[PDB]
């Protein structure tokens, strides 16, 4: 019978939120993503016989790490662990103010959460269930079984009820990098790496690459060659893959897809042997092509182009639909996808593994159980891992010679750079390279950094601010 291949790539990636002088995590993100996606997504792969492929960068990699082994300063995470008898003025505020950003969040959602936030001044015990409460918002599905009768208590938290959460928190951050491993060794996904600190490999090659897409943009003068850099990410994350995995990856996920004709030559020079990015890019780069086929690029690499619809419609549309509506209009795409071509399909879907869940109903356990369980009873739809779509002889092949630069963001560069907010950053990267003695100078040139400048007062952006100018100042010594 005809097929349809599919193909699920999770992007799992965090910024370093480490201060280098104090060591201190300015934000928690790692921690709670760690608990609530980071293992429980590849944990799907033990209950529903079928196949995920996850993307690592080192820098989650190395921030997992650290969380595992107890030596994370996590300035947020020491409130939630401190009795509210020592928590300061201070400490209270940062939890309300976490709290209020998320109070929209479906995961959020506990009727104690509201009398709280309602209330004009907390006590001991109405902080500790503050405490926990936010704790247990960004409870997993794993876990989410094993603390049922605590998460269903919803109020009247102890300190070692607390205590007792954190504690099995950090079992699951133990375990999270053992999955991904255990998963790739049974079969059951493949899992791929990224340049160390996601950055934006076409711009790092030649900055030039801009004006393919956005001809008129205006772009600092980059009087510094970064190009020895871009290497540097390829070449220190294929080590750091070797130390969790034991061998070297052949898959690459680029940095907000971001391709170029100068990043895929250098991806191959380095032993990649594919890679994914937006269809976007494929319109731009390409006469009449189709995503749903395996292309080729100039016989060098194998090069996929995901469906943007289909990817957009899990990690910003589905989010407001229910389970079932959800997963029957998915499938109805794809069975649309199955007549509309002769051959038979592959399809990518590729997006972030952990961005979208928070705005789901219970975390979107209900939609991934769902859509999960319906594809493996759906006979003409075959989940293959990355290796498996490599080696499929049932795939239609062909052969590109060239891309045009661009991100899966509107196939342009310019949510990193173009406007005097994410410009004036360049010039701060370009002059501290200038003076650059370190390999610190390679944290500041992620892409996240660029990505909260200017575009507006978002929570965070000092935080943010701060990293990156750390990082800069860092290099410099
Ligand atoms: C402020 C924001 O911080 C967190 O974001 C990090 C994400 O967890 C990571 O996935 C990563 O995102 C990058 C993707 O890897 C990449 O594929 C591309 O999508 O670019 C992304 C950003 O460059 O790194 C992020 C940090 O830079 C955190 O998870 C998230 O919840 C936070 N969001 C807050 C701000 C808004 C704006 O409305 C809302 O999402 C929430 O109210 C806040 O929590």
């Amino acid at each position: 019978m005809k097929k349809l291949f599919l193909v699920f790539w999770w992007h799992m990636h965090q910024p370093l939120y480490r201060e280098p002088y104090t060591g201190e995590y300015l934000l928690p993100w790692t921690f709670f993503h760690a608990v609530k996606d980071y293992y429980d997504m590849p944990a799907y792969l033990k209950d529903f016989e079928i196949k995920l492929n996850f993307n690592l960068t080192p820098v989650l990699i190395d921030q997992i790490q650290e969380y595992a082994q107890g030596k994370a300063k996590d300035v947020f995470l020491e409130a939630i662990r401190k009795d509210p008898d020592d928590l300061e003025k201070e400490e209270v505020e940062k939890l309300i103010e976490f709290t209020k950003l998320n109070y929209e969040k479906p995961i959020y959602r506990f009727e104690r959460i509201r009398e709280l936030m309602n209330k004009e001044k907390l006590n001991r015990e109405e902080l500790l269930d503050l405490q926990t409460l936010n704790l247990l918002a960004w409870c997993g599905r794993t876990l989410r079984k094993d603390l049922k009768d605590l998460l269903n208590k919803g109020r009247n938290y102890t300190q070692e009820e607390k205590e007792y959460v954190l504690n099995k928190y950090f079992e699951i951050i133990k375990k999270t990098l053992s999955i991904y491993r255990e998963i790739k060794e049974e079969g059951k996904g493949s899992v791929s790496t990224s340049p160390y600190y996601h950055p934006l490999i076409p711009i790092l090659l030649n900055p030039n690459c801009v004006y393919e897409t956005t001809p008129n943009v205006k772009i600092p003068d980059f009087a510094v060659s970064f190009r020895e850099d871009a290497s540097k990410h390829v070449e220190l994350a294929k080590e750091k893959y070797f130390e969790i995995f034991g061998e070297h990856p052949v898959y690459m996920w680029p940095p907000e897809a971001s391709v170029s004709n100068e990043a895929l030559e250098l991806y191959y020079e380095k032993g990649i042997n594919m890679l994914a990015t937006d269809e976007v890019i494929l319109k731009n780069s390409v006469e009449r092509a189709s995503p749903y086929l395996r292309y080729y690029f100039r016989e060098l690499i194998s090069v996929f182009f995901r469906d943007k619809t289909l990817s957009d419609l899990i990690g910003f549309s589905y989010h407001a639909w229910n389970a079932e509506d959800a997963v029957r209009d998915f499938i109805g795409r794809l069975k649309k996808i199955h007549e509309s071509v002769d051959f038979q399909p592959v399809v990518f879907v590729v997006l972030d593994g952990e961005n979208c869940w928070e705005y789901y109903e219970e975390n979107g356990i209900p939609f991934l159980e769902k859509l999960y369980s319906t594809l493996e009873k759906e006979e003409w739809i075959e989940t293959l891992t990355l290796e498996e779509a490599m080696r499929k002889e049932d795939v239609k092949t062909e052969v590109i010679e060239s891309v045009k630069a661009g991100t899966w963001f509107d196939g342009n560069f310019l949510k990193w750079i173009g406007n005097k907010e994410k410009n004036e950053y360049w010039k701060i990267l370009i002059e501290a390279k200038k003076k650059a003695k370190n390999d610190y100078i390679l944290v500041a040139e992620g892409s996240d950094w660029f990505w909260w400048q200017g575009e507006e007062k978002a929570p965070f952006v000092e935080v943010f601010d701060k990293l990156f100018r750390s990082f800069v100042r860092r290099a410099q010594e």
